[PDB]
Protein backbone atom coordinates (compact mmCIF):
# COMPACT_ATOMS: atom_id res chain seq x y z
CA UNK A 1 0.00 0.00 0.00
CA UNK A 2 0.77 3.60 0.17
CA UNK A 3 4.41 3.69 2.25
CA UNK A 4 5.26 4.68 5.06
CA UNK A 5 8.21 7.19 6.02
CA UNK A 6 10.43 3.97 6.41
CA UNK A 7 9.18 2.49 3.06
CA UNK A 8 9.40 5.39 0.89
CA UNK A 9 13.02 5.83 2.71
CA UNK A 10 13.45 2.06 0.84
CA UNK A 11 11.41 2.62 -2.32
CA UNK A 12 14.11 5.66 -3.13
CA UNK A 13 17.37 3.92 -2.09
CA UNK A 14 16.15 0.98 -4.56
CA UNK A 15 14.97 3.46 -7.08
CA UNK A 16 18.64 4.65 -6.94
CA UNK A 17 19.99 1.32 -6.85
CA UNK A 18 18.41 0.38 -9.73
CA UNK A 19 19.54 3.78 -12.12
CA UNK A 20 22.70 2.44 -10.22
CA UNK A 21 22.97 -0.44 -12.51
CA UNK A 22 20.97 0.54 -15.68
CA UNK A 23 17.37 -1.90 -14.98
CA UNK A 24 15.09 -0.01 -17.30
CA UNK A 25 12.93 -2.27 -17.09
CA UNK A 26 13.00 -2.58 -13.17
CA UNK A 27 13.07 1.44 -12.98
CA UNK A 28 9.67 1.40 -14.97
CA UNK A 29 8.26 -0.69 -13.08
CA UNK A 30 8.62 0.95 -10.16
CA UNK A 31 6.19 3.77 -11.56
CA UNK A 32 2.38 3.93 -11.67
CA UNK A 33 1.08 2.75 -15.28
CA UNK A 34 0.50 6.24 -15.86
CA UNK A 35 3.25 8.45 -13.89
CA UNK A 36 4.47 11.53 -14.56
CA UNK A 37 7.93 12.63 -14.62
CA UNK A 38 9.38 16.16 -14.89
CA UNK A 39 13.19 15.87 -15.85
CA UNK A 40 14.85 18.77 -15.28
CA UNK A 41 12.16 20.18 -13.29
CA UNK A 42 11.14 23.25 -15.37
CA UNK A 43 10.79 20.65 -18.57
CA UNK A 44 7.03 19.86 -20.21
CA UNK A 45 6.59 16.36 -18.43
CA UNK A 46 6.48 12.91 -19.88
CA UNK A 47 3.48 10.59 -19.32
CA UNK A 48 3.44 6.44 -18.65
CA UNK A 49 5.89 4.13 -18.83
CA UNK A 50 6.50 3.74 -22.45
CA UNK A 51 7.38 7.40 -22.79
CA UNK A 52 9.29 6.99 -19.10
CA UNK A 53 11.26 3.64 -20.95
CA UNK A 54 12.13 5.80 -23.65
CA UNK A 55 13.59 8.23 -21.29
CA UNK A 56 15.52 6.03 -19.05
CA UNK A 57 16.93 4.04 -22.36
CA UNK A 58 18.37 7.14 -23.36
CA UNK A 59 19.61 7.81 -20.21
CA UNK A 60 20.86 4.54 -19.45
CA UNK A 61 28.33 3.33 -17.75
CA UNK A 62 26.60 5.18 -15.49
CA UNK A 63 26.58 5.14 -11.68
CA UNK A 64 24.17 6.81 -9.26
CA UNK A 65 24.46 7.04 -5.52
CA UNK A 66 22.62 8.90 -2.77
CA UNK A 67 24.61 11.47 -1.27
CA UNK A 68 22.67 12.46 1.42
CA UNK A 69 19.82 10.36 3.09
CA UNK A 70 16.27 10.29 1.58
CA UNK A 71 13.71 12.60 3.36
CA UNK A 72 10.76 11.46 3.59
CA UNK A 73 7.21 12.90 4.58
CA UNK A 74 4.55 10.44 6.42
CA UNK A 75 2.32 11.65 2.85
CA UNK A 76 3.81 8.89 0.90
CA UNK A 77 6.79 11.87 -0.67
CA UNK A 78 9.94 11.78 -0.35
CA UNK A 79 13.06 13.75 -1.63
CA UNK A 80 16.36 12.99 -1.86
CA UNK A 81 19.60 14.12 -3.22
CA UNK A 82 22.41 11.99 -5.56
CA UNK A 83 24.74 12.12 -7.79
CA UNK A 84 25.12 10.51 -11.65
CA UNK A 85 28.11 10.07 -13.50
CA UNK A 86 28.13 9.24 -16.81
CA UNK A 87 30.65 9.80 -20.07
CA UNK A 88 29.67 12.01 -22.27
CA UNK A 89 31.51 12.32 -25.37
CA UNK A 90 34.18 10.25 -23.68
CA UNK A 91 34.31 12.83 -20.88
CA UNK A 92 32.92 11.81 -17.60
CA UNK A 93 31.22 13.97 -16.23
CA UNK A 94 28.72 13.99 -12.57
CA UNK A 95 25.60 15.53 -12.26
CA UNK A 96 24.19 16.30 -9.08
CA UNK A 97 20.02 16.16 -8.71
CA UNK A 98 17.74 15.98 -6.20
CA UNK A 99 14.41 14.07 -6.96
CA UNK A 100 11.18 14.17 -5.26
CA UNK A 101 8.89 11.60 -5.68
CA UNK A 102 4.71 11.04 -4.87
CA UNK A 103 3.63 7.49 -4.39
CA UNK A 104 0.86 6.06 -4.62
CA UNK A 105 -1.49 3.92 -2.27
CA UNK A 106 0.18 0.46 -4.40
CA UNK A 107 4.01 2.16 -3.36
CA UNK A 108 4.40 2.99 -7.07
CA UNK A 109 5.93 6.46 -8.28
CA UNK A 110 3.12 8.58 -9.33
CA UNK A 111 5.34 11.49 -9.62
CA UNK A 112 8.66 12.69 -9.98
CA UNK A 113 10.17 15.62 -10.06
CA UNK A 114 14.06 15.87 -10.01
CA UNK A 115 15.70 19.28 -9.51
CA UNK A 116 18.78 20.02 -11.01
CA UNK A 117 20.27 22.58 -14.12
CA UNK A 118 23.53 22.93 -15.83
CA UNK A 119 25.25 24.25 -12.96
CA UNK A 120 24.92 21.08 -11.49
CA UNK A 121 26.82 19.49 -13.78
CA UNK A 122 30.75 18.42 -13.31
CA UNK A 123 32.98 17.42 -16.57
CA UNK B 1 13.13 39.93 -10.71
CA UNK B 2 12.38 36.07 -11.04
CA UNK B 3 15.71 34.25 -10.27
CA UNK B 4 18.27 32.20 -13.07
CA UNK B 5 19.23 29.49 -12.03
CA UNK B 6 22.49 31.26 -10.66
CA UNK B 7 20.20 33.52 -8.69
CA UNK B 8 17.93 30.94 -7.29
CA UNK B 9 21.58 29.04 -5.90
CA UNK B 10 22.68 32.32 -3.90
CA UNK B 11 18.90 33.24 -2.36
CA UNK B 12 18.70 29.44 -0.83
CA UNK B 13 22.02 29.82 -0.20
CA UNK B 14 21.58 33.15 1.36
CA UNK B 15 18.58 31.43 3.27
CA UNK B 16 20.82 28.87 5.14
CA UNK B 17 23.44 31.36 6.01
CA UNK B 18 20.54 33.27 7.52
CA UNK B 19 18.69 30.39 9.58
CA UNK B 20 22.15 29.42 10.67
CA UNK B 21 22.71 32.95 12.10
CA UNK B 22 19.06 32.95 13.51
CA UNK B 23 17.99 36.37 11.86
CA UNK B 24 14.23 36.02 11.82
CA UNK B 25 13.05 39.47 10.13
CA UNK B 26 16.08 38.37 7.71
CA UNK B 27 14.79 35.21 7.04
CA UNK B 28 10.95 36.25 7.17
CA UNK B 29 12.10 39.16 4.84
CA UNK B 30 13.06 37.03 2.23
CA UNK B 31 9.38 35.44 1.43
CA UNK B 32 6.74 37.12 -0.60
CA UNK B 33 4.42 39.17 2.20
CA UNK B 34 1.43 35.95 1.63
CA UNK B 35 3.94 33.07 1.23
CA UNK B 36 2.84 29.07 2.83
CA UNK B 37 5.30 26.97 4.15
CA UNK B 38 4.88 23.44 4.57
CA UNK B 39 7.38 22.46 7.35
CA UNK B 40 7.64 19.55 7.59
CA UNK B 41 5.88 18.59 4.58
CA UNK B 42 2.79 16.86 5.28
CA UNK B 43 1.23 18.92 7.91
CA UNK B 44 -0.80 21.92 7.02
CA UNK B 45 0.39 24.79 5.32
CA UNK B 46 0.96 28.30 7.27
CA UNK B 47 0.19 31.58 5.51
CA UNK B 48 2.05 35.40 5.67
CA UNK B 49 4.73 37.06 7.08
CA UNK B 50 3.55 37.16 10.26
CA UNK B 51 2.86 33.55 11.00
CA UNK B 52 5.99 32.40 9.27
CA UNK B 53 8.13 34.85 11.82
CA UNK B 54 5.99 33.21 14.74
CA UNK B 55 7.30 29.64 12.85
CA UNK B 56 11.00 30.88 13.08
CA UNK B 57 10.61 32.31 16.46
CA UNK B 58 9.90 29.42 17.91
CA UNK B 59 12.49 26.97 16.02
CA UNK B 60 15.15 29.39 16.08
CA UNK B 61 22.09 28.00 19.69
CA UNK B 62 20.78 26.91 16.16
CA UNK B 63 23.68 25.88 13.18
CA UNK B 64 22.33 24.77 9.66
CA UNK B 65 24.58 24.00 6.99
CA UNK B 66 24.43 22.77 3.42
CA UNK B 67 25.21 19.02 2.76
CA UNK B 68 25.44 19.63 -1.06
CA UNK B 69 24.77 21.85 -3.67
CA UNK B 70 21.84 24.09 -4.38
CA UNK B 71 20.06 22.13 -7.09
CA UNK B 72 18.07 25.08 -9.32
CA UNK B 73 15.99 24.77 -12.17
CA UNK B 74 15.20 27.33 -14.94
CA UNK B 75 11.83 28.21 -13.60
CA UNK B 76 12.46 29.92 -10.11
CA UNK B 77 12.83 27.08 -7.78
CA UNK B 78 15.52 24.94 -6.40
CA UNK B 79 16.34 22.15 -3.59
CA UNK B 80 19.11 21.56 -1.39
CA UNK B 81 20.13 19.36 0.92
CA UNK B 82 20.94 21.03 4.45
CA UNK B 83 21.65 19.70 8.39
CA UNK B 84 20.28 22.09 11.01
CA UNK B 85 21.78 21.31 14.15
CA UNK B 86 19.52 22.04 17.86
CA UNK B 87 19.82 21.33 21.28
CA UNK B 88 16.46 19.47 22.51
CA UNK B 89 15.96 19.24 25.98
CA UNK B 90 19.58 19.70 26.32
CA UNK B 91 20.55 17.16 23.92
CA UNK B 92 22.15 17.90 20.99
CA UNK B 93 20.24 16.82 17.67
CA UNK B 94 20.58 17.21 14.04
CA UNK B 95 17.84 17.00 11.48
CA UNK B 96 18.47 16.26 8.07
CA UNK B 97 16.19 18.51 5.59
CA UNK B 98 15.32 19.29 1.63
CA UNK B 99 13.73 22.11 1.05
CA UNK B 100 12.48 23.18 -2.22
CA UNK B 101 11.70 26.69 -3.20
CA UNK B 102 9.25 28.67 -5.51
CA UNK B 103 10.11 31.91 -5.90
CA UNK B 104 8.32 34.77 -7.60
CA UNK B 105 9.27 37.64 -10.01
CA UNK B 106 11.02 39.61 -7.25
CA UNK B 107 12.93 37.39 -6.04
CA UNK B 108 11.12 36.02 -2.52
CA UNK B 109 9.72 33.20 -1.87
CA UNK B 110 6.13 31.97 -3.10
CA UNK B 111 6.16 28.75 -1.29
CA UNK B 112 8.55 26.55 0.78
CA UNK B 113 7.69 22.65 1.18
CA UNK B 114 10.16 21.06 3.78
CA UNK B 115 11.01 17.40 3.34
CA UNK B 116 11.85 15.65 6.50
CA UNK B 117 10.58 13.32 8.98
CA UNK B 118 11.30 11.50 12.50
CA UNK B 119 13.67 9.32 10.34
CA UNK B 120 16.04 12.35 9.57
CA UNK B 121 16.56 13.14 13.77
CA UNK B 122 19.57 11.99 14.89
CA UNK B 123 19.86 12.90 19.13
Amino acid sequence: NLPTAQEVQGLMARYIELVDVGDIEAIVQMYADDATVENPFGQPPIHGREQIAAFYRQGLKVRACLTGPVRASHNGCGAMPFRVEMVWNGQPCALDVIDVMRFDEHGRIQTMQAYWSEVNLSV
